[PDB]
């Protein structure tokens, strides 16, 4: 039996006044027959995508800025203003649907203190449930500076996430600059879900792990989409290499390295979602490694179709239950894991 | 239920006269307690690594140049000379152990025709079994030029692979240039097996797929190590995206795109090895998608330890057999898949 009240939390929007920027994303990610729907959905949080969510048994949608969003704005002052405008916009949109909509903060990640202050404003003044940031922050007068969040200056930001007790969703973004030119110009259809997205996110979150972010902040919560961005299939190989090479080599140099086994972080600090990965077999493999309580349903609208993602979870209920360990596990992944993680009250169809 | 006669084919060496270059690789990939063993193995194809292979039930080792090898030599003329010297060296070393050693060609990949000629020389004159190339060929200052083999000029090379009927093993290599600086300087321990290696190989082989290489050369054979370099866990997502976005978008523009589903290529053109991935659970997942006949045992010596890789496969024989679908599947992965793919005749312990 399928369920209603599902929680979906990798659902993107853009500011309506930047509709022209969304045509550029459409040329990277949207087939011609899907263009009309994409443009309507990405610019209207309360439009047809809400009607489809109601029809297909979603109880609570958490909205976030699309990609790269602020992470593609290389001038700090403009970036900070854009992020604020995104947060004020989506706060106004979700205001009329409090029983079935929430939001993640959009952030400028040029400066850790400023990002901490905007996250605090979103959570404590606007009721947002976390942050969603599109991989590395690009910067400089030519856009080549790549700002990663696994370096020590970001500790003030991680402390803010822990103080607010909200998660950080690390979302992918397309290649930029020389990386785009050198490695993707001759294979442009690999920009996005086929490989480039997960290549970047996996690099970044493994960076957080090996640079000790979760050792310094054991209560930090991070979310990865797409069933973990290539990492679960490599759980054995990565941990093996850390044991065989990386940990003793770093120790011999006095270099910082992760204190715990790889799977510790994926069983304590990291949650996965099913965004764009409507795969019962891949879901099963992930459940077997991280536990059914650590995986959250999500669609990845508007790049994926709500009816398709919900159709997978709903229409294959019996097979998915068998794969993930029974009825409670199935309802946990669909709804109750996220209900507990985000401390959601009663919401639309939640019981 | 363990077996002897296993075939292992991601086994690297370096030219003895470049022993000093192996110090740089040791600083990236080798823990201090393993340095003495690494240096002995990487420079001695017939040394202790052969004694370990005999002890641990390997029947046939296919040697290849380590990484980046020629792919890091940015000057074409020097690169071509180095690749030739590698091939002549290893041909001489394996000559004294023909029942249990073979080799893959090292190639300069600056020029498709020149690489085709050196592969032909290795196969037809030296008896080599295929080519092993460490991802993109670097050129230019600091290696900033990335030469990919999924562009149309490379069809002359793929036609040669098909003419010779030998496989192409696409192995990883470290980051170079601005990519190394921008994306790895603050997380240097992720260079290598933790993520950077598979990030590059998966991009490159998916590039071959989406640029139609296997549609134009349906008989081409490609090998990937490390149980497929992140791709199997994403089989569903990649094919879904090709159906939902990439294929109709490319078709609307008249752009080349893969004609068949992703799994067709992984069931017809591509084989996986277990190099550096002694994981029964990951092996099971791969078998369930591509078939036990398309996965080959391998160790990835000297970066991995022969006793460890063979120990996994041998000591867990019963559990692995159950995971991969029985005794024939287990012996296929250990030995007989590679025996048939490389047309190996009788070899050491080959009927064990
Ligand atoms: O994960 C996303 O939001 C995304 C963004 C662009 C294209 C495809 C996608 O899945
Ligand atoms: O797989 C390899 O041969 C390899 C090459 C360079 C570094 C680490 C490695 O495992
Ligand atoms: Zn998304
Ligand atoms: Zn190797």
């Amino acid at each position: 039996g399928s369920m209603r009240g599902k929680v979906s939390l990798e659902e993107a929007f853009e500011l309506p006044k930047f509709a022209a920027q969304t045509k550029e994303k459409a040329e990277l990610y949207i087939a011609p027959n899907n263009r009309d729907r994409y443009f309507e959905e990405i610019l209207n949080p309360c439009g047809n995508r809400l009607e489809l969510s109601n029809k297909h048994g979603i109880g609570y949608t958490i909205y976030s800025i699309y990609s790269p969003g602020p992470q593609g704005w290389t001038e700090r002052a403009e970036c900070e203003e854009y992020a604020r405008e995104c947060n004020d916009y989506i706060s106004g949109e979700i205001a009329n649907h409090k029983d079935r909509m929430g939001a993640f903060a959009a952030l400028s990640m040029h400066d850790p203190k400023q990002a901490s202050e905007e996250l605090t404003r979103c959570v404590k003044e606007l009721g947002f449930l976390g942050a969603l940031v599109n991989d590395v922050q690009h910067a400089g007068p030519e856009g080549e500076t790549h700002i990663f969040y696994d370096q020590p200056e970001w500790d003030i930001f991680w402390q803010t996430c822990v103080d607010l007790d909200v998660p950080f969703y690390l979302h992918p973004e397309p290649p930029f600059g020389s990386y785009l030119r050198n490695q993707y110009e001759g294979r442009k259809y690999l920009i996005g879900p086929p490989v480039s997205f997960a290549n970047g996110v996996s690099l970044h979150v493994l960076g957080m792990i090996v640079n000790g972010v979760f050792d310094r902040f054991p209560k930090l919560k991070v979310i990865l989409g797409h069933l973990g961005e290539h990492i679960p299939g490599d759980f054995w190989r990565i941990e093996h290499w850390f044991e065989h090479c990386s940990r003793p080599l770093a120790k011999s140099r006095g270099d910082v390295f992760a204190e715990k086994p790889l799977l510790h972080y994926f069983r304590n600090n990291i949650w996965l979602t099913t965004s764009g990965n409507f795969s019962t077999e891949t879901l099963k493999f992930c459940v077997e490694h991280v536990g059914a309580e650590r995986i959250l349903f999500s669609v990845d609208s508007p790049y994926e179709h709500i009816d398709v993602g919900c159709g997978w979870y709903d229409d294959n209920a019996k097979a998915i239950m068998e794969a993930v360990g029974g009825e409670k596990a199935y309802k946990d992944i669909g709804r109750d894991n996220a209900k507990k993680l985000f401390k959601l009250g009663k919401f639309y169809d939640s019981e």
